[PDB]
C-alpha cells in the first residue's frame, strides 16, 4: 500500500521526485504459480500484449521470487488497459491504485536522490537518508542541486566514461562560498523509473588522489619558508631510500610556478623532505582530508588517512604527489572548493543554504591565491591541461594520473585520470572535480582524457550561471 510522500525539488524548486497517483499491476507469484502458473491458456499472451511486454520476459518476472507475495509487471498503466487486464480474471494478477515515486529527471539525479523499495520506504540517496522527513509529518525537500547543470555535470561525464570505455568515472561541482553541492553525477547510473553500481561512488569510492595534492604541497613549502614564488629546484632524477623518483616530462630545473605547470614528482619530494612529515599531514587535514563530509547519505565514507608519527623518507616523497591516503571525490571537491574560497574551509551540504555561511580560515588569503594564480600555467600553453581551457575565462586546475593500487598493495598499470580545479580564476565561484576510474580506450592521462571533460563542464556552469569573463 505505498502512500504519497514530501516532494524533492532541486534549489530553484525544479522536481526531482514526486508521488503521482496511478494504477499500477503486480503478481503475486507464488498464488499465480499454485493456481496453474502461465499455462497455454491464451488469457496469459493477452495480458502478455495489452502490458507490451513478451511472455518470456513475464516467465522470468514470476519465476525470480517463486513464493513471494508481490512483484511489478506495470508501475502506471491507464484505466481501459487496466479494465481490460482485471476482466481477464487471471489468478494471481492485480489491479492496485497508489502512489507512484516518479522522477522526471531519471538517470541523471539518480545516484543523489535514490529510490523507495516495494513497501515505499527509501532505501537509498537522499530518498533513504530523509526517508522519515519525506513519509506521512510529511515535508517537501529542497536540495542544494541545480537539475540544469547537474544534466551539464553528467551528460559530459556519462559521454567521456563511454568513449574512454572506464569502469566509472565522477564528477563534482561545489559553490566556492556556500559550500552548497550543486551537481554530484556518476557513470555508469541506472534507471529509477523502471522495472528492468547502485552506490553514490561520489560519497563511497575512496582513491589516492595523486597529483592533485601539488597545490598543498606548494602552500606549505611557501608558509614553511622553505622556497619563494620565483625559487627554482633542480628537477633531475634523485634516490629516496634507493627508489629514484624522477618525472614523465624530463626537465634539468623548474621554477614552483613550473613544479604544478609540468606537474614535477621531483619538485613535490624535495618540498616535502625540506619539510617535517608532520606538515603535509597537516595541510591535507586542515583542507579536510580524513574528515567526514557530513551530508548524512548512506555509505559516506572519510576515506582513510595516516595518524602514524614516524615516516620513512620514501613515504614523505609519495605522499607529496598524492599516495598513502584514500578520499572521496566529494573529499577531493572540498579540497578545491577551499582553494577557491583563497583558504576558508566551508561545510558541505545537499540542501539550499540561506547565504552567508561562516568558514574556517586554514590558509591567509594572499598565499592562496598566489598557488591559484600557479595553478593557472596548467590550461596555459607549456602545461598539461591545456584540454580543460575555456575560451574567455581565466582557470586554476591540477591534473592527475593515480596508479591503481590493488587488493595486495601493489601498483598496476590501471589509471585514475583526475582534473580538479576551480573558475573564473580572478574570483573563483565554482570548485569541479572530474575522476575517470580506469580508460581502457589508449590515452589515460588526466591532462588528455579528464581535462577536456573539466572544460565542457565548467564552461557551460559559468554561461548557465551568468559570470562575467575573465580575460
Ligand atoms: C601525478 O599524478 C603524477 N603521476 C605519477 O606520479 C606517475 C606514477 O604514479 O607513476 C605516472 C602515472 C601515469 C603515467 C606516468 C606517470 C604526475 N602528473 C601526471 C598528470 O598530471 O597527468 C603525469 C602523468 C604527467 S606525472
Amino acid at each position: 500500500v505505498p502512500t504519497a510522500r514530501g516532494m524533492i525539488s532541486d534549489r530553484s524548486g525544479r522536481p526531482l521526485a514526486v508521488s503521482v497517483p496511478v494504477n499500477a499491476v503486480w503478481a503475486d507469484p507464488k498464488e499465480l504459480i499454485e493456481q496453474g502458473g502461465i499455462s497455454l491458456d491464451t488469457r496469459w499472451k493477452a495480458l502478455s500484449d495489452a502490458l507490451e511486454i513478451p511472455l518470456d520476459q513475464l516467465a522470468t518476472r514470476i519465476n525470480a521470487n517463486p513464493k513471494g507475495r508481490f512483484v511489478y509487471l506495470a508501475r502506471q498503466v491507464n484505466p481501459a488497459i487496466g479494465d481490460y487486464i482485471r476482466k481477464l480474471k487471471l489468478p494471481g494478477i492485480h489491479l492496485r491504485q497508489e502512489s507512484r515515486r516518479y522522477y522526471p529527471a531519471g538517470q541523471v539525479m539518480a545516484h543523489i536522490i535514490g529510490v523507495t523499495n516495494i513497501d515505499g520506504q527509501g532505501i537509498e540517496g537522499v530518498e533513504k537518508s530523509f526517508d522519515r522527513w519525506l513519509t506521512g509529518a510529511a515535508h517537501n525537500l529542497v536540495l542544494s542541486v541545480d537539475e540544469r547543470l547537474q544534466a551539464l555535470v553528467y551528460r559530459e561525464l556519462n559521454n567521456a566514461v563511454a568513449f574512454n570505455k572506464a569502469e566509472s568515472g565522477t564528477a563534482v561541482l561545489v559553490d566556492v562560498n556556500t559550500g552548497e553541492v550543486l551537481a554530484m553525477a556518476n557513470s555508469p547510473s541506472y534507471n529509477p523509473n523502471n522495472l528492468t553500481a547502485m552506490r553514490n561512488r561520489a560519497i563511497t569510492d575512496i582513491f589516492e588522489p595523486g597529483s592533485t595534492v601539488k597545490p598543498m604541497v606548494v602552500m606549505t613549502a611557501l608558509q614553511h619558508g622553505v622556497v619563494k614564488e620565483n625559487s627554482v629546484l633542480n628537477t633531475l632524477p634523485y634516490f629516496v631510500n634507493g627508489h629514484q623518483i624522477k618525472d614523465v616530462a624530463r626537465y634539468a630545473e623548474l621554477s614552483v610556478t613550473g613544479i604544478l605547470q609540468k606537474s614535477s614528482n621531483v619538485g613535490v619530494s624535495k618540498l616535502a623532505l625540506a619539510m617535517p612529515s608532520s606538515a603535509l599531514v597537516d595541510t591535507y587535514s586542515r583542507f579536510g582530508f580524513g574528515k567526514a563530509t557530513n551530508l548524512g547519505l548512506v555509505g559516506e565514507s572519510s576515506g582513510l588517512y595516516p595518524k602514524k608519527q614516524r615516516w620513512s623518507d620514501i613515504e614523505r616523497a609519495t605522499f607529496s604527489f598524492g599516495y598513502g591516503l584514500m578520499v572521496t571525490p566529494l573529499q577531493l571537491a572540498r579540497v578545491y572548493a577551499t582553494i577557491g574560497s583563497m583558504g576558508v574551509y566551508r561545510p558541505l551540504s545537499i540542501t539550499r543554504v540561506d547565504p552567508p555561511v561562516a568558514g574556517e580560515r586554514i590558509f591567509p588569503e594572499p598565499l592562496v591565491r598566489t598557488v591559484v594564480h600557479m595553478m593557472e600555467s596548467v590550461a596555459l600553453p607549456g602545461g598539461g591541461g591545456t584540454k580543460a581551457a575555456i575560451k574567455g575565462y581565466r582557470i586554476a586546475i591540477k591534473t592527475g594520473t593515480a596508479k591503481k593500487v590493488g587488493p595486495d598493495g601493489k601498483y598496476m598499470d590501471r589509471y585514475l585520470a583526475y582534473t580538479a580545479g576551480v573558475a573564473p580564476a580572478s574570483n573563483p565561484r565554482f570548485a569541479l572535480v572530474v575522476v575517470i576510474n580506469d580508460p581502457q580506450a589508449g590515452k589515460y592521462y588526466g591532462g588528455a582524457v579528464s581535462a577536456p571533460v573539466f572544460g565542457a563542464i565548467m564552461g557551460g556552469v559559468l554561461r548557465t550561471m551568468n559570470i562575467e569573463p575573465d580575460a
